[PDB]
């Protein structure tokens, strides 16, 4: 008798209920990377979710990837986030902020000095990035040095202290979507011959160290990590995604975190023979929150919450068009259809404009 609408104690925090934004890139930063004022009306029309995670922010330069995502480095950024994060608060919600740092799909366009982008491995991505001016192909990412390891988790840390700086009321590590942090955890992005590559421990280690670090700036119930062990986005795949998936979810019990949240591929039933690591065997691994996502509905929502296979649902696309979707949910009212031409870029069009019940 547990469901979507039940309310859930998240460390100190209360939620309402175990709706949750999930994370959505939209790509509508100002001068700067610079959140503003309609930004903060955004989140602020949703701030009927459990819990809110804010689009990916990218903790240091080197980390953007696209243009016109925020930052989380400068204090133009941190004074930016806090006019969303005041506006949640004032309407009653709870945010985390989503910590980014893209690795190799980014463009020396967006880079400091027009440099290379940084990953574990240099293997270029397959396709085309899009730059101030325009697509372009990607270029092959220079590999991290051993010794630049450290300054990795030191920018993860100081966009963690950035963020409480904000007034966020906690932060999800990005370890998904074949960002930097997946591509050192996946062997098909990373091949290092140091400690951060071959066996899973280390291949997990980047993750595991930034998530000490930021641990050591929040409490660490309210700190998160999401993983999206089926993926195929960025070019960013393991080959035995069970085993080293698995080995994360039970690595990261050591750190009492928030939660760990789950983005299961859409298409990974059908592009597979079936799925390969169900999401059963990561909530058996994980001893904390699980937060489930993708293609939600209702229906699933409260079947994997009554079922104990998840504690929190969250929603991606539903949230982009439908500010109130808890009420909406609640009532088994009609949905807004979102807007694909709108998701990135612009302004209050298919952003803020998408209307109430
Ligand atoms: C426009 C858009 C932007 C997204 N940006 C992010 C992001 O910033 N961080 C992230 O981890 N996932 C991101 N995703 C993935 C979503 O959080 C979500 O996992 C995915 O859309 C599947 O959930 P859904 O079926 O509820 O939409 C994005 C998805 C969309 C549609
Ligand atoms: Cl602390």
């Amino acid at each position: 008798n547990i469901n979507l609408f039940s309310s859930y104690q998240l460390g100190e925090l209360e939620l309402p209920n175990r709706i949750v934004m999930a994370p959505l890139t939209r790509s509508r930063a100002g001068e700067g990377n610079v959140p503003h004022q309609l930004n903060a009306i955004y989140y602020g029309q949703r701030a009927s979710a459990g819990l809110i995670i804010a689009e990916a922010t990218q903790v240091t330069p080197q980390g953007q990837g696209y243009p016109h995502t925020p930052g989380i480095h400068s204090p133009e950024q941190v004074a930016g986030w806090k006019l969303v994060t005041d506006t949640v608060h004032q309407q009653g919600g709870r945010i985390f902020l989503q910590l980014w740092h893209v690795g190799r799909i980014s463009h020396p366009d967006l880079q400091p000095d027009g440099g290379l982008p940084v990953a574990p491995s240099a293997i270029a991505p397959k396709g085309e990035v899009l730059t101030y001016e325009g697509k372009k192909p990607y270029v092959t990412p220079r590999a991290l040095d051993t010794s630049e390891i450290p300054a990795i988790v030191e920018q993860y840390r100081q966009g963690a202290a950035n963020a409480l700086a904000a007034g966020f009321d906690g932060v999800e590590i990005h370890a998904a979507n074949g960002y930097l942090i997946d591509q050192f955890l996946r062997d098909g992005t990373n091949q290092r011959t140091d400690e951060y590559g071959g066996a899973i421990e280390n291949r997990a280690r980047l993750l595991l160290e930034v998530t000490e670090a930021i641990t050591s700036v929040w409490d660490s119930q309210r700190v998160g990590v999401r993983l999206s062990p089926l993926t195929t986005l960025n070019g960013c795949v393991d080959s035995h995604p069970l085993e080293t998936f698995g080995y994360v979810a039970q690595a990261l019990n050591r750190f009492n975190l928030s939660y760990l949240h789950i983005f299961e591929a859409i298409d990974a039933d059908i592009r597979h023979g079936g799925t390969v690591v169900p999401t059963s065997h990561l909530r058996d691994r994980f001893t904390g929150t699980l937060i489930v996502n993708g293609g939600y509905t209702r229906e699933k929502g409260d079947t994997v919450i009554a079922n104990k296979a998840a504690d929190l649902v969250a929603f991606g696309t539903l949230f982009i068009s439908n500010p109130d979707l808890p009420e909406r949910l609640e009532v088994n009212a009609p949905l807004n259809k979102a807007d694909p031409t709108t998701f990135y870029g612009g302004g209050e069009k298919g952003y803020t404009d998408y209307p109430f019940l």
